[PDB]
Formats: C-alpha cells, sequence, structure tokens
C-alpha cells in the first residue's frame, strides 16, 4: 500500500531479508532507518539502496541490538532525523547449526540472548515511538524451527520459540497502546550461506537453480525449492502495513508448505 | 497487485467478506467470477461492481454450492466465458448458535456438509483449470473457531477445523500440480447477523459503531472492535495472488488479537 | 488403579485397542459394558474375558453405534445390567486410505458420519448416567491425523480433526456437569489391517516383529517400532480413572514421536 | 505400576509438586534421588519421607541446578550410591509475576537461565546413566504458560515456551538412545505461595476451600479448584514409567480445561 507517511525501523536489516524488506519499505515511500553490526555490510547496502531510490528517506548506523544503550542512542537519531517511528521489524539471525549433544552452555547462552534481545531492546526503546503513531506495527523475523524443531539446530529451535511466544504476549500488552504485534515463519530461504554451501557442492555440473531445486527435494519442501528473500519481505510488508489491521498476535507460515501441523 | 492477467472465482461472495473480496480482484484488475444462492443480492451487487468498474470482466451466477452439478456447470460457465482459472476463493459461510446438547443428528450433518461440500465442490470442479494456470492458489475462509471453539457454536467449530485439516493436506496434494492452497481464520467480523443483534439491541442511544465496540470489548477482543469485511478480503488478496508465492498449507489470522495460543 | 466401584463402557471394544482397554478396566475391578458390529468377535472377545476374569461384571452386546436407536438401546440395558455408568471409551475405528481425488461426495459422507456419529451417539446417550456419576469421565480414541494429517488419509484426517476439536468443546460444556472428556492421538498401532499387509510382503524370510520393526523405520517413527494396543489402552485408562481428575479438554500423544510439532 | 528396579531423580524435587512425585515414586518402590537449592527444605522433606518409608532407597543432596559443576557431583553421587539412573524428572519452579514493561534485562536473563539450564545440566550429567537403563524415560515438568502466555507472567511464559520446544528436540536426538522425554503443562497449583495468597486474602469469612473456589472462577477454570500437587504428580509418574512407553516429545495437559486451543 502506501506507506509514505510511515516511518519504519529494520534492526539487523541488512541481510537477505532485511535488506529485501527495506527496498519494499521504499517502493512503498517510507521513511527507513536500520543498523547492524558489520559496519561494511551497512554501508554496501546503504550504497546500493540510494542508487535505486534517489529520493528516498533513509537513515542507517552500525549498532549491536544486544547493547541496550547503543540501541537507545540509535532510537533516538532515528526519532531526530525521521521522526517518531509507526513501524519495527526486527530480523531473524541465522540459525546455528548443533545437537543438544554438540551444544555448550556457552553457545546455549549466546543463542538465548541472541535471540530474545535482538528483540527486546529495540521494542523497548521504540515503543515509546509506536505508542505515539497510528496505524503502529511490529513484525519480529522467525523461522518454522520454533513450531517445528529441527535435529540439527536445537538451541536455536527452542529460542525462536521462546520468542515465538513473546510476540504473543507483546500483542496482548501493546494492544491498548494501538500497536499490533506479529510475525513470520521462514522455511529455507536462498542466502550468501547457501550460496556458499552450493559453492562447495560435489555434484558441479549443478547450476543454482538445479542444485537448490534437488535441496529442497531432500528437505521435502512441497514448493520444491527455496524461498526468496523478497518473499518473505512480501509478508512482512503485509503485517507493518494497514493492510493487516485486524491482525495481531499471529505468524505467517512463509515455508513453502514445510509445516506438518494442522 | 497486478492481478490483470489472472482469472479469480469467488463462491457464496455476494455478501459482506465475499463482495469486498471481489471488489479488491477487480481493483487489481483481475477477470472475476462469483456465484450465490440469492440471486437478487448477487445480480444487485454484480450491478454496483459495473458502477465502479466500467471495464470490469465480470460473470455473476446463481449457483447452490452443495449441488455439484450447478457447481460443474458453473465452473464451465466461468471457463467459457473468461478463460481459466487461476484463483478460486471459498466463503467461510455463517456459524451455527448451538451447543452439543443442543445439536440433533440432522443438524451436524447439515452442518458438516455446509462447511464440507462448499470446499470441496467448487474445488474438485475448478482444479482443472487451477492445475493448468501459473500463479494458481486457493483459498477457504475459515474462523478462529478451527482451533480455538466457542461453547454455542460446537458443530460449526468441529466442522471448520475438520475444513482448516483439510487445507493443509489439499496443500500437499495440489503442491506437484503448482497449487497453492490456504485459508484465513477471522475473529468477529461485521456482518448482517450482527447488524440484527444490533437492531435487537436494549440501549438506543448506541450507534453502531458504539454498539459493536461495547461488543467486541465484552468479546474481549485486543483490538476493541469488530472487523471489517475488507480487512479479511486483504488477507485473502494477500494469499491469493504472487505476492505469497512460498506460502501454502498455512492461516492467516484475522481475529483482533482473540487466538491465546502461541 | 480402583476402579472396583467404576462402571465403564466401550464403543467398538472388541478389537485391539478396544479389547486391550476393556482387559484393563476388569484389572482395575471395574464393571464393564462394551459393544461392537460384528457379534462372532464379540461373543469370542468376551468369552476369553470371563476365562481371564471368573468374578467379573461384564456385559456385551452386539450395536451399530450409528443407529441412535440401537445405541440408546444398548446404554438402557448397561443400566440396567451394570448401573449407571461413570465412564465411557469410544474408539477410533479405522482410517480410509484415499487421497483428495479418490474421495467422493459419498465416501466424505461416509467418514464424516462414522467418525463423528461414533462419538455422538454414546455421548448423548450415555451423559444423563455419566452426569449422575462421581469420577466421570469421557475417552475419544483419535488418530495423529486429527493434527499431523498424511496424504493418503485426507478424508479421515479431516474427520478426525473435527473429533479433536469437538472433544475440548464437550470437556468445556460437561465440566458444569462434573464429567471429564479427554481423548488420545495414536501413531501406527499394530492391528489387522497391518497384519493383512504383512500377509502381502514380498520379504517373507521376515517375521511380523522384524517386518514391523522396518516398517517403522520407513516411516520414520522414532521409537523404531509400531504401537501396541495395550499400550493405547494404558493412556485411556489413565485419562479414564481418578489419576488424572485434574486433566480434561486435552489429548495424549501415542504415536512413538511421529508428532514434528512442538 | 512397578518401579521396584527403577532409579529415579527429581531435580528441584523438594517443593510441591517435586515433593509429591518423590513420595509417588516412593509408594511405587523406586530408588529415589533429588536435590534442592535450599539445604533446610529439602530436609524437612527428606525427614517427612524418612516417616512414610522406611524402607526406602532415598538419597538427598542440597545442589545448584544452574552449576554444571555440582551437578555433575551430584550425578556421580546418584549413581555411586543408588546406580545409573533410569528416571529423570526435572521441577518446573515458580513463575515470575511481570508484564514486558515490568521485565529488566536482569530479570529476563534469569528467568531463561533458570528454567533451561535446571532441564540442561541435569538432562547432560545424567544422560549416560539413561543410556544404559532400560525403560529409561525424562519428564520436564511446565506449565499452560508454554502454550497459553498469561500478561503477567510474559518473560515466564516465553522461557517456558522454550523448554516445551527443547522437550521435543530431546526426544528425537535421544530416542536411538531408548530414552524418552515429555512433559507436563499444569495449571494453577496448590502450593505455599498461593496460602500465603489466602492469607492475605480481604474476604476473611471465606476458607481455603471457598477461596481457592473462587479464585478458580475468576481464573476461569472449567473445573472450577485449583490443582493438587499430587495430580500433577500422577501425570508425571505415567509419563516416567513403562505405562506410557510408546509416548515420547509429547505434554500431558494438568490444568483443568485451561486451554483453550484445540
Ligand atoms: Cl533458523
Ligand atoms: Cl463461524
Ligand atoms: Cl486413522
Ligand atoms: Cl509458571
Ligand atoms: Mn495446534
Ligand atoms: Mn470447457
Ligand atoms: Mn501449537
Ligand atoms: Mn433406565
Amino acid at each position: 500500500y502506501d506507506l509514505s507517511e510511515a516511518v519504519a525501523v529494520v534492526t539487523g536489516g541488512s541481510s537477505g531479508i532485511g535488506l529485501a524488506t527495506v527496498e519494499l519499505l521504499l517502493e512503498a515511500g517510507a521513511a527507513v532507518a536500520f543498523c547492524a553490526r558489520d559496519g561494511e555490510r551497512l554501508r554496501a547496502a546503504e550504497s546500493a539502496l540510494r542508487q535505486r531510490f534517489p529520493g528516498a528517506r533513509l537513515f542507517a548506523s552500525v549498532c549491536d541490538v544486544l547493547d541496550a544503550l547503543q540501541v537507545r542512542a540509535f532510537a533516538e537519531a532515528c526519532e531526530r532525523t525521521l521522526g517518531c517511528a509507526s513501524i519495527l521489524v526486527n530480523n531473524a539471525g541465522q540459525g546455528r547449526v548443533s545437537t543438544f549433544a554438540e551444544t555448550t552452555d556457552e553457545a546455549w547462552s549466546e543463542e538465548l540472548q541472541l535471540k530474545f534481545f535482538s528483540v527486546i531492546h529495540p521494542v523497548r526503546a521504540f515503543l515509546p515511538q509506536l505508542e505515539s503513531r497510528a496505524d503502529a506495527a511490529i513484525v519480529c523475523v522467525n523461522s518454522l524451527l520454533a513450531s517445528q524443531p529441527e535435529p540439527h539446530m536445537v538451541a536455536t529451535s527452542a529460542a525462536r520459540a521462546g520468542v515465538k511466544n513473546l510476540v504473543r504476549s507483546m500483542a496482548f500488552e501493546f494492544a491498548p497502546k494501538g500497536v499490533r504485534v506479529n510475525g513470520i515463519l521462514i522455511g529455507l530461504v536462498e542466502s550468501g550461506q547457501w550460496r556458499r554451501r552450493f559453492e562447495a557442492r560435489e555434484e558441479r555440473e549443478l547450476d543454482w537453480a538445479q542444485w537448490t531445486a534437488q535441496l529442497a527435494r531432500n528437505k521435502q519442501i512441497p514448493l520444491g525449492r527455496l524461498g526468496k528473500p523478497i518473499e518473505a519481505a512480501r509478508a512482512i510488508l503485509f503485517l507493518a502495513s494497514p493492510l493487516s489491521a485486524y491482525t495481531t498476535g499471529s505468524h505467517i507460515d512463509v515455508s513453502g508448505g514445510l509445516s506438518r501441523h494442522a
């Protein structure tokens, strides 16, 4: 729809899905802020974005979402620059490959703080902004692991389940403040990580399309292919925008049919 | 989105949510067909639509969705008038107020056949068209009772849960045919049955807006209001279009926060 | 537990899971009634039971659970022979192998009436007895298809999902009557239909145990084997007795780890 | 059943539910170990237990389940004393009263580590024991908040959702080691905490039975009363014992009908 009056903040929004989300936000004419830990990847995205949207209101800034303090400073900077945020998107981050046996206490704590505080901090910092905005909405990006765990990503599965449960609570708590809260459940989505996997394939005669196709078949994905970041982004936009004004405390499945549960 | 090359079919699409959906489809430039039992209401909706959309490719026909033979004939008429269908939407129909103690065998059978065959007939009949079209998608409108039952709608809840489960199965079976299958779960949405409850109110000073707001409060809806047909229609539009190309066998919550489950 | 003061009814309780349940009830000293369509199998089960349990208060009767009138008469016979019922168990029945594309309207209607009325009739008929008894509990045996459908059992899955949903409703409505209502969700359990699949095997050297083990592997059951009737019966016994006095409107998983949902 | 050959360890097992669980374990004739942080409450339980079961094999020991090191030492002590554990139960602990707004980063981290490591440590330490035992089973005590969050216990709800998701993963991972893993979902259960609440009531004319009754009504609990620790304990015993040999990666509802989801 038309988000020319929206101010949308995307935290962790330089990765595949986060980037795609910023692009669609700009397409809709929103003022957009985003932050990332890697200063390099952030500016490499800011560059390409300004190329495509010369007349965009954009504010990019390095930030560690785990550092409450920095998030406070970023949120303040966002307000001064673009005005009170009406939309907040928190990116999923990447999964951690480990069975229970392979996961130390150190890995557990890191994975937990990563998935939880990446949501808790931005939310807490921007909430006083969302509250004063109309059509306010938060979206916490998540994966199907939250409701359908996989054997090689035990810690991540469990953290993501927590965040999923948190989304429901925030939805209920923030309703009186006029803020909707939803998330999405991605399946397997194209990424640099998968491209590095493809690069190290044993079947060299297969191209990216055939390889990912075979991978999706081994992963028993009904749609028979990996998702595209822009497809995740499209569900996020739906949730972030007034298009879903009667939707809060829910999730949208973006896994290509992976969820066995009905 | 750009649905100009789509042919969309809406069964039971003459009332609130049905009509709103047809409108959004026409807005997206889709060719649209719809059917219902009440010819007068159907022709009345058709008229209004042709007013707003002079150059619309539109086909409206009376049809009883429980009658397999009428559904077959309707899908044939759509085919010869607008082309092969690429989008199919099956409306929710209305719920039945009855506890277990109140519901007879015949009421059970009526409710089950209503909810089930309203889906099975149009799907079984349009599938050959959907299967030959690109971006083919089916959306079965359902209610939150399918996963979170209510005491005074026992038969309806159970029936709706069946359909929800059917949606997953259809999604898995039709995926190899290039057809996506999803649904939505409406909460309380403004309807004629609510408008008649309104006209029976004791508090005459309350208007439609004040009344429905008070009802939503007593129903403990976080968003503090009933949904609008167009909000449901937008979620259907999302699921029906290429915007949700990686989403199948899922549902979207349109209940305004009523789902307690996380 | 001590069910010596209980009167338990088991509908469709002449086959594997049914019989095993009746046995466990007799073990707990309960008075027990059971009915089924196959009189020969019923009388055969009755005989064996009276062998093992000389002083048992037992009543077996042929009855078609789809026939409301026969169910009413059976509940009357139980009443006058053993006393008012305090426990009611409704067996799962067998599933139907068919995809959507294979299932006709009539097959749909048959499957829906089978799954639904096998529950509705005994419940509607025994409720007046259950309502007047202490520790009254109803258990509806169901399968994991109710929440996690399978491609070759579409109609059965949808039907079972309906019943699962009905169990929640009945639980809420009967609670003010002092009646608990739960169910179980069986995975693959050893049965006559598996024993006939076994006799059709190509690998003749495999015995029943080796074969079912290989089947469980191919079905990806974590526990690596089919369940046994008695395992299902124990969960039913748990839910049917005072041991689960604070549990109603729920289900117990008896699938050997097949449920992917968390 | 008969657990006279079982060695069962209960961590955090001195509180209401944990204590009740040890008693039933001893009733079944199991050798039992348990640990708690409070040395006082642990010995106050050890005392009463030895009074009731003079011929019991019991080993009680102060331990902080958050301290990996102590848990290692306790597990070792258990083996030397009673032999390899065949059963492991991890108690739920108490919920934390806070909305999202009322929860600091410090409270979040504490609540998370508390709920996660109270499971991760005992499991990791005893797994090499469970693996060598037949009929091995773990039970992680949990609350309905894990799947149905409450507004005044946001952090706890989310942590419990994580643990619930973890139970499913452990179930799958440990299946090849012959170890089942399940949990329970308690509703509101009688406790000292509730007794202190009753003590501070405004309606002094109400006794414990009337007060808890009214509280259950305000909490909309179908069964119209609080649960009893022994009732939670009974579901735990079912899961811990061979009675549930075909059940893994699942949960049993012990909430008196609180779960709205079907
Ligand atoms: Cl992930
Ligand atoms: Cl409805
Ligand atoms: Cl089945
Ligand atoms: Cl809790
Ligand atoms: Mn569910
Ligand atoms: Mn034709
Ligand atoms: Mn669920
Ligand atoms: Mn009588």
